[PDB]
């Protein structure tokens, strides 16, 4: 099953797909079955060397199967639990790419779906590195509406001219350089309540 | 466990003994793991078949 | 998950992201079990051959599995360790050009 | 002592190690390596720049 709906919104560890459990549920359950005996078979045996009863060889091999068994059922339980494929961040997950009845592999190249958090949404601006000194400094001295520690407050315009609602924050640390144009990438933060934005758009922080 | 006093009065069908059935319970989960895996297995290639 | 924030600083040695380490933190344990076992096999029939006990041939095909384990483990402890990938050096780190979940 | 692109006077001061670091063989420039103290971050790579 591929329970969750496209485009819906999903919380960070949801259940988004169940592959079927059938073989991976039995192999543990025998798994599980095995250790109970040789467990027991062990345990039974480390009384028996204490009284020379069998030799240390046989409490050996014994305590060795039991080792092995052990080791079984936790690789079991492990390929079970992945059986319930769950989602790794709250947000919104699109369109999935892989549908009910499909053979999944471990290791396969293309991803399932993708889920992505839209609110807040990051809006990336890009500057000249002087530029952004410039800000830097406008931001220290007082010409700035201090948003934060280090952000200023911003407004934001859409592509199609409307001024969006909300007011955001633009912090200042820079998280990318085009060593090439000498460019710098600043990220601004808006809040989406209402998923009125969506990545892609081409916008205008104020 | 022995379940029952020396001397007392049982009545037919009653528990006088307990094994440990630790593995027994153990081993027939397994089992039914098993058979659930293998009977779904098996209803579906029958209509694999069919076609 | 990528425990680090996009621009920010990180130390060297700093851990950076998380490798779903579940079935390496598994095969370790897994193979330390085997030499814990094949270790004790070897160290008896070392005394044995020492006694005639047991062939030199036996004693042999115990130490190699031995040999064979104790290699194992070495080599499971090496991929454990690098589920934790960490920052060669300090520095202030970018965007992540990996997502989460991602492979 | 270093002046940024927009003509600006970094306020610290530093270093300029005449040791080469590289020589382009082919118009036989020179390239040497100044090093300044950016505790604030303030400088950032690929910014054009003259080292005074």
């Amino acid at each position: 099953k591929r329970l969750f709906k496209e485009g819906s919104d999903v919380k960070a560890g949801q259940q988004l797909y169940q592959i079927d459990p059938a073989t991976y549920e039995a192999d543990y359950q025998s798994a599980q079955a095995n250790l109970a005996s040789t467990q027991e078979q062990a345990q039974r045996y480390k009384l028996l060397v204490a009284d020379q009863a069998v030799s240390k060889q046989q409490y050996a091999d014994a305590n060795a199967a039991y080792l092995q068994s052990k080791a079984a059922v936790e690789q079991a339980r492990i390929n079970l639990r992945y059986t319930k494929v769950l989602s790794p961040i709250s947000g919104r997950i699109g369109r999935s790419a892989v549908t009910e009845g499909a053979l999944v592999t471990n290791g396969q190249a293309n991803a399932m779906a993708t889920v992505q958090q839209l609110d807040p949404i990051y809006v990336d601006v890009t500057q000249p590195s002087t530029a952004l000194l410039r800000l830097r400094r406008e931001l220290a001295s007082g010409q700035l509406e201090r948003a934060g520690d280090n952000a200023a407050k911003v407004s934001l315009k859409l592509e199609d001219g409307s001024q969006y609602p909300l007011e955001g924050r633009l912090e200042f640390s820079e998280v990318s350089v085009d060593e090439g144009t000498g460019s710098v990438t600043i990220r601004a933060v808006f809040p989406n309540p209402n998923n009125e934005l969506l990545p892609g758009m081409f916008v205008h922080a104020q």
